[PDB]
This record gives structure tokens, sequence and C-alpha cells, in this order.
């Protein structure tokens, strides 16, 4: 009954769209009622590759892939997109220092943030992968004049996902019993797992695990788990990646279940005091396809200084991206 | 919700294994309300990177990942299993000729044949993903004492949805509409893919494309798709064989559509008057764990020719096993 809804995916010959466009093309993320067309790009010197990937999806014989098409031009692969998954980025090339990634990205995501605005659906659903996920978000959003700001957000499910995993193990609970689990402000090393406000089936995080293990086992454990998944396979965290990509727009997309959270890096309006505009991990909900920050949670020092810590370097980062006049101001 | 199944996934750290048990773990193949504890099997040498896939499992924070370990001993991977997916094979080396990769291969699954008897479930359910399939499955169920050699398969699920996706492109039809494709005998260059009972909207597939499209262009691009995926992206098609085998599990396990049918190869009974005791594909409904070949079909002279060929393929390879004292003469 469900007419198709267009899916676009950036990097769709990478490591993360390999182990995510066949969970999309079975309706994993937008329903098993929801026909999707996938709007795929890359790179030129992937188109190779590209069509290899859409060939494996052909063979897959997917009822619900309506419709299957790849392009290395965004104005082609986000024609009348409902969702956009921005997941290539900058590739980490040798030479290549921080400024030289920082302009690659610049480019890359000004152009989609352009290409968005002008050929998607007004009301599309942008995720930003990439790293550095947040500023990319903030450029591409930035750059599409026209549409919502609030319709472009950064993926922090990854981080919130490894935290609820990290309070099942330790509490020796499953993770389906854990909930109302924050990840505060960017996508790295600054990022703030907030134990809280989380329960363990219905029991506060906090009566169950200690502040000495919070702070130096289970903060730094988090923060350094893709590292530790790059040690043990010699590659990057694509599946799991892939997963919390799936979750992001899902429960974006169909709504949060009565009672909890997730966490998603969206625009600031002023919540918490967090400087606006930057796009900054907070606890929200949704409803479809419509999100509000979780307002009115108590925030006590451990807490406000590990928040205040990652948006100053939020603040850094988009100081140095309106330095490389990529962005004319954060308001 | 259902009490959990285990599911035992040899290869476990490997591409395909990469694409599939996420998709398991999510319940893509046994349903949304069955848990399923995964027991994952790896060399010593890829241990490592296998607790590296067990920790992205993990943080996929999966509602019916019900247990989660990881092992180097067969024994342990097969305790109690439901569900024993052999996609880890003999790998290929530089300087291993065919009669190398054989004795490999019979020592795998001599050994994983074995250790599925002696410690999974009696009705444990088997799909043999590693290459050469077929053979595998004969060797593993020949060395299953006990166990049902009816419950031994092996996957011919990516030739058979290669063959709806081609079907499905020429006629301008979703593949949705394609029914009753049939791939019969070996996971093979002598696979056939049979579109003379095949149907495309309701209608048999020979009244949209010919007999020459059939022959010349068909058959082959479904031989080769393999190796066109692997021209394409450098790398083979994990993704999509992950996928069928997901569906070669569900579609045995649940059950087949109404009116519809799939490929699996299996222990052959001498349907279609296939030699006994190959595994070899034949068009199958299922459900509940237990698969019927689909006898009666009008087998024409175009069909028996390539019937035979892939045939007397598996039987050559069956006597080689044979000759090398691999399962009884």
């Amino acid at each position: 009954m469900k007419a198709p809804v267009r899916v676009a995916v950036t990097g769709a010959a990478g490591q993360i769209g390999y182990s995510l466009l066949f969970r999309i093309a079975a309706g994993e993320m937008l329903g098993k009622d929801q026909p999707v067309i996938l709007q795929l790009l890359e790179i030129p010197q992937a188109m190779k590759a590209l069509e290899g990937v859409v060939m494996e999806l052909e063979d897959c014989a997917f009822p619900l892939l309506a419709g299957l098409e790849a392009t290395d031009d965004p104005k082609v692969a986000f024609k009348d997109a409902d969702y956009a998954l921005l997941v290539g980025a900058a590739p980490r090339k040798a030479g290549m220092e921080r400024r030289d990634l920082l302009q690659v990205n610049g480019k890359i995501f000004t152009e989609q943030g352009r290409a968005l605005a002008e050929v998607a659906k007004k009301d599309v659903k942008v995720l930003v992968v990439g790293n550095p996920a947040n500023t990319n978000a903030l450029i591409a959003y930035k750059n599409a004049p026209g549409l919502n700001p609030r319709n472009f957000t950064a993926m922090t499910r990854l981080d919130h996902n490894r935290a609820k995993a990290q309070l099942a193990k330790k509490t020796g609970t499953g993770v389906d019993r854990i909930r109302r689990m924050t990840v505060w402000g960017n996508h790295s090393s600054t990022m703030f797992p907030d134990l809280f406000h989380a329960e363990v089936d219905g029991r506060p995080a906090l009566e169950l695990v200690d502040m000495e293990w919070y702070e130096k086992v289970f903060i730094p454990t988090v923060a350094q788990r893709g590292a530790a998944i790059i040690q043990a396979r010699g590659a990057s965290s694509a599946a799991s990646a892939a997963n919390a990509a799936i979750e992001h727009i899902r429960d974006w997309a169909l709504g949060t279940p009565e009672g909890d959270w997730v966490s998603m890096a969206v625009p600031s309006q002023g919540e918490y005091g967090i400087p606006e505009g930057i796009v900054y991990s907070f606890p929200v909900t949704a409803k479809d396809g419509a999100y509000r920050v979780v307002e009115g949670l108590e925030i006590n020092e451990f807490a406000r200084k590990r928040m205040e810590i990652t948006a100053q370097e939020l603040l850094d980062e988009m100081e140095q991206v309106k330095a490389l006049g990529l962005i004319r101001k954060l308001a």
C-alpha cells in the first residue's frame, strides 16, 4: 500500500555502505511495509566498484527494493530524496594533515548541502556518518539555504549503543533492559556517556555501578571502542556503524519507544545552555520524522564539566571551518 | 517469545560471516520472535579478529541476541546447536592443487561432521556454504553417523537468486513477481538454471523470453555472475552470499510461499533419476525444518541434458573423495 521513498546513500561502495545497503533494502530501516528506491553516490574512481555493489543488491532479490540507481553526481543521487545518509567523507591519505582534511571535507559537504537544498524533498532527513560527523553536518546545513537546519543530524548512535553494551555487560543484564542512555556532545574522544539518568531494568544505573568504575573504566572504554575493533580485526567497525545508522534513521522516522530516548547530534537551539548552531549530541525523543531534545534533566557538576569540554571542542572546530570560509557564521 | 535457539557459524571472522552475523542477530533468519544464541567458530589464527566481530555484535545492542560465544573448538561451537552454517572451507593457498584442497576440505568436513554428530541437537539443520559446497556437504553427512542425512544441505540459493534477478531485468518486471525458479545440480559452472517452470507475474517465462536468449545469454551470465562481482568490486560477493544463506535457512525453517518453491542442494534419493547420495540442487517446498522435492515436473530434452552433465560432475567429485577414503566406498 505504501508508495516508495527515495533513500540516498553516499560513499556507497565503501565498507560502511557494504554493511548498510542490504539491510536498508531488506526493510530494516523504514519498515517491512515500506518500499525503498536506493540512490547511490560514489566518487568517479569508485563507480566501477559501486556497479558491483549494485549487482550484489540485485542478486538478493529484495521485494522492497523498488528502484536502484548509481551515480557520481550528487544532484542525481539526491533528486527527490526523502532520506540522505552522508557516509562518504574525506579519505585518510598519507601526507594529508588536518587542514587538508578540513578543506576536502569542506568541499564535499558544501557541495552536498547545496545539492540537497536544490533537488531533494524540502523535508529530506539527513544523517551525516562520515567523520568528523558533527562539523561536517554543520558545513552541510549551513550550505543548504532553504532547508530546515534540524533536518540535518550527525551520528552518535554508535557511541550510544556501545555505552548500552558496556553497561549491560557490567551489570549482567540483557541490553534490551537498558534505557535512557545519553551520549552528549561531539562524536570524538570528548564524547560524554551519561549514566546519571540511565536505567537498568527500571533501576538507576548508578545504584548498580559506582562512580569510580564509571569514570575510570566505563568512559574510557566507550571512547576507545573504535580503536579496540581496529586492533582486533585490522579493520574499522563498519557493520556496527551501519547498524547505528539504520537505528538513527529508523528511530527518527518511526519513533522512539514510550519512556525511552536516544542520542542524536542535532543543531543546538540553546538547550542545556549549549551554544546555538553547533551540532551537538543530545538525548532526544522522536515521533513521525520529528524529534525534540529531552529538556529538564538534572545536570550535576560531573556532567556539566564534561558537557562543557565537548561543547568547547565543537566550538573550536567551528572556528576552524569559519576561518576557512566554509561557513559565514554560527548563528 | 520462543525459547532461544543455538546457531553455529564457522569461518565467523571472514567476509561472508561479517555480512551474515548481524542480520541473523537482528532476527532476519528465524523471525522477530526467535532469540538466537550465536556460537562462532574460527581457526586459531583468526580468533583475534573473531573477538573483534564479537565486540561489533555487542555494539549493535540486538534484543534477540540471547548469547554470544567465540571458539576455535568445533565441539564447543556445535554444542546443542539447532542450526549449523558451515561457511569456512579450505583456503586457496599458493601452490595447492585441487588434490591438496580436497585433502584439506576432507579433514575439515570430516571433523565437523563428527563434531555435529557428537554434540549438536539430533535434529540440527546444516547448511554448507564453503566451496565446494555440494561435495563438502557429502563429506560432512557421511561422517555424521546418527544424524539424518536429509538435515545436511548445500547452498545454491545464491545462483537461484541471481537467476531470478536476471529474469526480472530482462522482462522489465519486479523481482517479487518471479516465481518457481529452479537451479539444478552442482554449485559450480555446470549448474542448470531452469526457466521451463518459472513464471513472471503468473506467465510462463519462455513466453516472454526466447530459447536463444536463454542458452546464449541467461545461462552464461548466471554462471559468470560471481566473477562479474569480483571484477567490479575487487572482492567476492560476500553480502549477497550471506543473504542467500539467510534465505536458505529461513525458507527451510519457516516455510516457502504458497504456490512457489526454492532451490536447495540436498542428498539425492533418486528424484528425477538423479544418482543417489550426491548432494544435488532440486526444486523444493519447505516448512518447519522439513523440505520436499517438487516431483512430477515435465523434464524436456534441453533440461535433461544439463541435469545429467551436472549430476555426472558430482559423481566424479564423489569418486574423488571415495578414492581418498574420505567416505565409505
